[PDB]
């Protein structure tokens, strides 16, 4: 029959991000010649942890159709293309890169973990912050503030 | 066929997380008027790296069937609910939120990159750890402790 | 028809990562008993952020096509095998294992943050780097190096 064969090739489909609703969590996308109504995105996790990290317009993604009673679909990010390559060409590295530039990037061959190009960086910890390595540098261009009751330095200077 | 039909729509479907089984990494998950046998989710990665983030009951989910022979099916979580909602409207920000409370987050509008809300945080390297930037501060209600031979503070005080 | 049923069936597969074309950012996978073409991999981010974390051989994934005019198919990681088993049984924690032996983890239930098996490690910050928490230690075993104009000690010694 021709619509089991149009609700089967409309399942699964790819598609562009044409408009956002980050209030609602939802998204519009361009897929073959149509747009789609206001679909929710998937994330990484949303119970005890959630995650957020909205699609963007331009990104291409999967559409998927539960069809049944309910005939919803979902968006799943995302897919490299022309406009939005992949940055990296690592062969184990997980490889971050944020629109203003940062990098957050571990590279297992090097073992180097590396973050890079941000402005602000806080830690706010109720008990304990510790690290333990051979070699430590700071390098402030303007002065490092200790503010605390107690420094122990354990030997020389 | 009337059973093409009931494959199809059977094929992609959203329900909710009732059971867990660390151990196995299965779930069981309601949808419509049944709860599904026990289902392997999805993770990030499972190869030469390899990710971990369970999902939690009450989660909601899509379930993917992969028919044929094998006629097993997938969780992939996540959508967002009442029960369980977006934890941010952020643009850009990927935004981290654990049942603890913590929040793991990088906005990308004003660069800034956010850990609160937790207790201990320890990192151990082998080699180097470096930090290049203007200014630190370091806020120690109880004390700071530099067990190390050296320490070279390069000008004054 | 019996083609509807052939489309139905190869719609979503399972199967295991065979081949990578890291500069393509395609892999071909071995299903049932057939591998297919060079496929692209669906990663967690292709927009204004762009995540990069190549899936690899010996990886178990779900391919799912999107026929059609298009036909297209589309890699997605993954799924825990005998070879590449959960790194972790923890209810909340978020859990990464790099083939480095590297671990990035966040439990919840401790609230503790750990970063270990690395060897470099660098935060390259044009602003701010703060931390605020009552107890700092630096087990350095080789020395501390602070190259900056200035550092203040609030208090004591
Ligand atoms: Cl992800």
């Amino acid at each position: 029959i021709q619509e089991l064969a149009r609700a089967l090739r409309n399942m699964i489909r790819t598609g562009i991000i044409v408009e956002t609703d980050l209030n609602a969590g939802r998204c519009r996308v361009q897929t073959g010649g149509m747009c789609t109504d206001w679909l929710q995105w998937l994330t990484h996790r949303a119970g005890r942890s959630r995650t957020w990290w909205a699609p963007s317009v331009g990104e291409q993604v999967l559409i998927l159709a539960v069809g049944g009673e309910l005939d919803t679909a979902f968006v799943l990010p995302g897919i490299y293309s022309g406009d939005n390559p992949s940055p990296s060409v690592s062969a184990d590295a997980l490889h971050i890169r944020f629109p203003d530039g940062a990098v957050i990037e571990y590279e297992p061959e090097t073992s180097a973990l590396t973050v890079s190009g941000i402005k602000t960086a806080s830690v706010t910890a109720s008990g304990s912050v510790t690290a333990t390595v051979p070699v430590v540098m700071v390098k402030a261009s303007t002065r490092v503030t200790l503010d605390t009751p107690e420094v122990v330095c354990t030997n020389r200077l």
